[PDB]
């Protein structure tokens, strides 16, 4: 479960990417630092289930970069395992918005004694969704099962993901108000 924690320069062209698709929705936040998370076997897993999903899907596009925002003590947990189980209504799993807004909730990416706020810029697995519901512990059945379960099929603005390595945290956003 060993990872390393690289911060990125606002020079930089993985930031600029990071942070306009941030500054979408959440402009007026001040951004501090955004970091790579690496973490080699949690990416292999997340990539075994991507490769999984890829051939069994056809056309459609599987992966979406969404946000998650939590309390900065979540950061190091997420950091070693992801979106696990030990972690997690439309359902009782791990909610990824479309933007950063949802995340940017204080409630969710609650500020820390300092005031920071922390969200990750995740690479999530969502495949083939449908809509949710309060009970759903796992995705409900198609007449197997679903990837993932949304709250507009159509036009969604969040999806909830319920097994481990369906999640990739690529980025952490470290900004305050
Ligand atoms: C429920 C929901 C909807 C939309 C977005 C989010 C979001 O960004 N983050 C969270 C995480 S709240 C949390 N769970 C644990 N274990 N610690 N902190 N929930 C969301």
């Amino acid at each position: 479960q060993n990872f390393c924690v690289v911060e990125l320069l606002p020079s930089d062209p993985e930031y600029n990417t990071v942070a306009s698709k941030f500054n979408q929705t959440c402009s007026h936040f001040r951004i501090e630092k955004i970091e790579r998370i690496q973490n080699p076997d949690l990416w292999n897993s997340y990539q075994a289930k991507k490769k999984t999903m890829d051939a069994k899907n056809g056309q459609t596009m599987n992966e979406k970069q969404l946000f998650h925002g939590t309390d900065a003590g979540s950061v190091p947990h997420v950091n070693r395992n992801g979106f696990n189980r030990s972690y997690a209504a439309y359902g009782k799993g791990t909610y990824f918005a479309v933007n950063a807004n949802y995340s940017a909730n204080d409630t969710y990416s609650r500020p820390d004694a300092n005031g920071r706020k922390h969200v990750y810029y995740v690479r999530v697995l969502t495949g083939i969704y449908t809509h949710g519901n309060h009970s759903l512990i796992v995705p409900p059945s198609k007449n197997d099962l679903y990837d993932t379960v949304t709250d507009n099929v159509h036009h969604p603005s969040l999806f909830v993901a319920f097994y481990d390595y369906q999640a990739y945290p690529e980025y952490l956003i470290t900004f305050r108000k």
